[PDB]
């Protein structure tokens, strides 16, 4: 509350650490379904069903232009990529499996870093 704060956490390295995690995400061999926005003109149903599309290149642009006020907002967009993937793809599919793998890969790097 007012004039009552927890000991101040060093958040000066968060931006660079999130960039590092995103670079690791972008270079994983199963990152290919998430590198660029899903093409809404070429994929029927996607624009209608997925209300908040998200991909690694949009995340990179947002991170690089100061559009993440904190750690949590970055993690929400990364998780949104995989929540969208689960909504539109069968678990038993290459993209469906790519999503589950990339999520597990992200969550470990996220716990280990922060
Ligand atoms: C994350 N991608 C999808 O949920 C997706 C769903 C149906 C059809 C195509 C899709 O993504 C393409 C992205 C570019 O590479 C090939 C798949």
């Amino acid at each position: 509350s007012m004039s009552v704060k927890k000991p101040k956490r060093d958040d000066s390295k968060d931006l660079a650490l999130c960039s590092m995690i995103l670079t690791e995400m972008e270079t994983h061999e199963d990152a290919w379904p998430f590198l660029l926005p899903v093409n809404l003109k070429l994929v029927p149903g996607y624009k209608k069903v997925i209300k908040k599309p998200m991909d690694f290149s949009t995340i990179r642009e947002k991170l690089s232009s100061g559009q993440y006020p904190n750690l949590e907002t970055f993690a929400l967009d990364v998780r949104l990529v995989f929540d969208n993937c689960e909504t539109f793809n069968e678990d038993d599919s290459d993209i469906g499996r790519a999503g589950h793998n990339m999520r597990k890969y992200f969550e470990k790097k996220w716990t280990d870093t922060f």
